[PDB]
RNA sequence: AAAAAA
């Protein structure tokens, strides 16, 4: 259709068009086929963006199904390191991170004609960066159309930025959500959610419950606990289809959240912020929102940015509530006090760009000739402090000139879609003749669930993981795993025998192919160091010198820069072989401020590789 | 332990 007619006319008339309304099916599904019916596929590709990987491939499957064509043909997608397309692709669904990474290659995005954006979700640095490059390709490509979805409120900001583009309203029925607060604050959200989910299931009418947890480890612990609490009520109680949802989860398991449970069994979808996307699960009436999210927080006092558990903002709590009243009138179970919401919780979430390290961002820009640092019209302004903070970081790495211009190492690191810390040490391993092993170690660091350690066999998993522990350090331990995997002919029963995640190695093997490509393409020689593993140590140190730490004889370690006590993680290949000097990869903050993936170094390197100190 | 993305 009734307002389909209006959209296709306004899309032909206006170059940039903002859109306020529905999400997923109704938005990206409906919209895209209308333009397909208007013959824009003849002029070039339609590039649709999605916040999450799962949704990018889920709308992409939906559309190819509707369109009739095979998936990966006319309708294809692109997620992670997989290009599930063809030259026959005419409708390509991808993540904002993907289009950005493509625009870095072709800043005129000549492959496309129409660029659909799902930005009615959240604003990530990738989105902030993309929005900038697109503003330029709008002036650079008079022919190119650009639809951008925005949240009802958000809409004014997007219009103003995109040359005062029209804000097209898509109508529909909104359903009321009776919000209910915890009488008094809970001791632990995890358990409380399981108290809630149990109650809701047994007492309340039909409707699938939706829980917002922090991470996999927590969702895993929620589901098991929820299952044994369910099974305890015998065959009397009706079935609950406990559904875990987090990005490490296989697609068959991720997509089953969208599946409508039997007529008597109700389902609980225990997700991360994976499910905060226009990822519109049908038949949800209950939301169990504890008001917590795993996100990055940045301190200018020391350039590092790490994941904390900052509570979800009021603006977010309100959309989570909205996740109930979509199929029909819902109920939002806020696991906090009304006092919490109006006081303890922030009004609206701080944009990624301010709460994250901007070195991997400055490098991206200064690389592609954006040395100006003002010209790129920032939709979410980055504070000049953290900008010059990040600028300084690259000088020490050897990526920026004394004046602030580009360097050889800088331009060489710029060719990889990697963190400057990882970049320096992979570009350096070429100069240091340990590139074969550094390609291994970078790809292995990229994947996270490397080792299999179940709760039912905690001890056995440690004894199996122990066979790989290097006297050298955790980085070389990862190398030992991947190298003994190829040794044992990429055997799946070898992984089962050794307690190694065969999927996580298979994933890491692809990134290694994907990186060897950039390597071989830009003439970076790929060479081994064989038994001379000290070559690897030196090269790791070249990139992670900022992450140097020294053994405090009283307790743990002390940072070379902060001088804040940091401790080797309980898992570490060094956790008991702890040495005087080390370089850590990441920093997990839990019980203690644990150093993630540690390797031994000789302090005599914090000058051989970091004279800018 | 990595949230999300590459």
């Amino acid at each position: 259709y009734k307002l389909k007619e209006q959209l296709v006319q306004a899309v032909h008339d206006n170059q940039i068009l903002i859109v306020i309304g529905e999400t997923g099916s109704g938005k990206t599904t409906q919209i895209t086929q209308y333009l397909a019916e208007a013959g824009y596929t003849s002029r070039g590709k339609i590039g649709c963006t999605q916040p999450r990987r799962v949704a990018a491939m889920s709308v992409a499957k939906r559309v190819s199904e509707e369109f009739g064509c095979c998936l990966g043909q006319e309708v294809g997608y692109t997620i992670r390191f997989e290009d599930c397309t063809s030259p026959e692709t005419v409708i390509k669904y991808m993540t904002d991170g993907m289009l950005l990474r493509e625009c870095l290659i072709d800043p005129d995005l000549t492959q496309y004609a129409i660029i659909m954006l799902d930005e009615a979700h959240e604003r990530t640095i990738h989105t902030d960066v993309l929005f900038g490059l697109l503003k330029k390709t709008v002036q650079k490509r008079q022919d190119m159309k650009l639809i951008v979805t925005s949240a009802t409120l958000d809409a004014v900001k997007f219009s103003q930025y995109f040359y005062e583009a029209p804000i097209f309203t898509i109508p529909g029925r909104t359903y009321p959500v009776e919000i209910l607060y915890t009488k008094e604050p809970e001791t632990d959200y995890l358990d409380a959610s399981l108290i809630t989910v149990m109650q809701i299931h047994l007492t309340e009418p039909p409707g699938d419950i939706l829980v917002f947890l922090t991470g996999q480890e927590e969702i895993d612990t929620a589901c098991e606990i929820l299952y044994e609490r369910m099974k305890s009520l015998g065959p009397d109680v009706p079935e609950l289809i406990i559904l875990p949802v987090y990005s490490a989860l296989p697609s068959e398991m991720q997509t089953r959240i969208f599946d409508p449970a039997p007529p008597g069994s109700r389902k609980v979808v225990i997700a991360t912020n994976i499910a905060e996307t226009s990822l519109t699960i049908d038949g949800i009436y209950y939301v169990v929102d504890p008001g917590f999210v795993k996100q990055k927080v940045y301190n200018s006092k020391t350039g590092i940015d790490q994941l904390v558990v900052t509570p979800i903002s009021q603006a977010q709590a309100k959309q989570r509530a909205g996740r109930a009243g979509r199929t029909g009138p819902g109920k939002c179970y806020r696991l906090y006090t009304e006092r919490a919401y109006r006081d303890e919780m922030l009004t609206t979430n701080v944009p990624e760009i301010q709460r994250t390290n901007l070195a991997s961002t400055v490098l991206s820009l200064k690389a592609m000739g954006i040395n100006d640092l003002l010209s790129f019209d920032f939709m979410d302004a980055p504070p000049m402090e953290t900008l010059i903070t990040a600028m300084e970081q690259l000088y020490t790495l050897g990526a920026l000139d004394d004046e602030g211009l580009l360097t050889r190492l800088g331009r060489r690191m710029a060719e990889f879609p990697l963190e400057p810390m990882l970049c320096k040490m992979l570009i350096m391993s070429v100069h240091l003749g340990c590139s074969e092993e550094m390609l291994t170690i970078v790809s292995m660091l990229s994947v996270q669930n490397v080792f299999y350690r179940p709760k039912d066999k905690q001890a056995l998993a440690d004894q199996k993981k122990a066979k790989f522990h290097q006297t050298e350090g955790d980085h070389l331990t990862l190398l030992a795993v991947y190298n003994s995997w190829k040794n044992n002919k990429f055997s799946n029963p070898w992984c089962y025998e050794n307690f190694i995640q065969a999927r996580s190695l298979r994933r890491a093997q692809d990134i290694r192919k994907q990186m060897l490509g950039i390597m071989d393409r830009h003439k970076l020689d790929v060479v081994s160091c064989g038994k001379s593993t000290v070559r690897v140590q030196k090269a790791i140190c070249s990139g992670f010198f900022r992450n140097a730490a020294k053994k405090d004889p009283q307790e743990g370690y002390r940072t070379l820069i902060d001088q804040q006590v940091v401790y080797i993680h309980p898992s570490s290949a060094l956790f008991n072989r702890q040495p005087e000097w080390v370089v850590y990869h990441e920093l997990v903050l839990t019980t203690k401020e644990y150093m993630r993936e540690v390797t031994t170094i000789d302090p005599r390197w914090l000058v051989e590789f970091a004279p800018a100190f």
